[PDB]
């Protein structure tokens, strides 16, 4: 499969999440995603085919993981934006107030601004600390997916948000949305990963 930020994958033929970013770990191909998407050794599929397995994860506390991929996968420095692509150019961290977008298999490509840092989410499983917050909308299934600026600076991966009864927060005003991302930088260093860029 071609590995592009935002696209769907399944975990153990059950849950669905979204790809964060293509990465390498030496010779090993991978992608980063959310930790709550899978446990270590869980099998990832794209287009019905096995693509790899969860190599490592932290959730809760953090919300991060990476999937180690078979060498047959094609890593790409891209995030889905409809039928087109945003090129991944680096991982410079944007400040509060910056514009940012996110990509995932439920709500697609959505944009807003970064509204806070260091946010705690109290999920069913426990607290997750240190999250970025934006007011781009999102929904169930977008978890794991890319947060990236229009200029190609990868910010993080989708963790969670104040979804409404329709499964998303797109039907409430931006002023009311809390859409939370796990910062990319600590994922990359924790697991010794390099972002695939173009």
């Amino acid at each position: 499969a071609n590995i592009v930020g935002g696209i769907e994958y399944s975990i153990n033929n059950a849950s669905l999440c979204s790809v964060g970013f293509s990465v390498t770990r030496g010779a090993t191909k991978g992608f980063v995603t959310a930790g709550h998407c899978g446990t270590v050794n869980a099998t990832a599929r794209i287009g019905g085919a096995v693509v790899g397995t969860f190599a490592a994860r932290v959730f809760p506390g953090n919300d991060r993981a990476w999937v180690s991929l078979t060498s047959a996968q094609t890593l790409l420095p891209r995030v889905a934006n409809g039928s087109s692509f945003v090129t991944v150019r680096g991982s410079t961290e944007a400040a509060v107030g910056a514009a940012v977008c996110r990509s995932g298999r439920t709500t697609g490509y959505q944009c807003g601004t970064i509204t806070a840092k260091n946010v705690t989410a109290n999920y069913a499983e426990g607290a997750v600390r240190g999250l970025g917050q934006g007011n781009a909308c999102m929904g169930r299934g977008d978890s794991g997916g890319s947060w990236i600026t229009s200029a190609g600076q990868a910010q993080g991966v989708m963790s969670g948000g104040n979804v409404q009864s329709n499964g998303n927060n797109c039907g409430i005003p931006a002023s009311q949305r809390s859409s939370l991302f796990e910062r990319l930088q600590p994922i990359l260093s924790q697991y010794g990963l390099s972002l695939v860029t173009g």
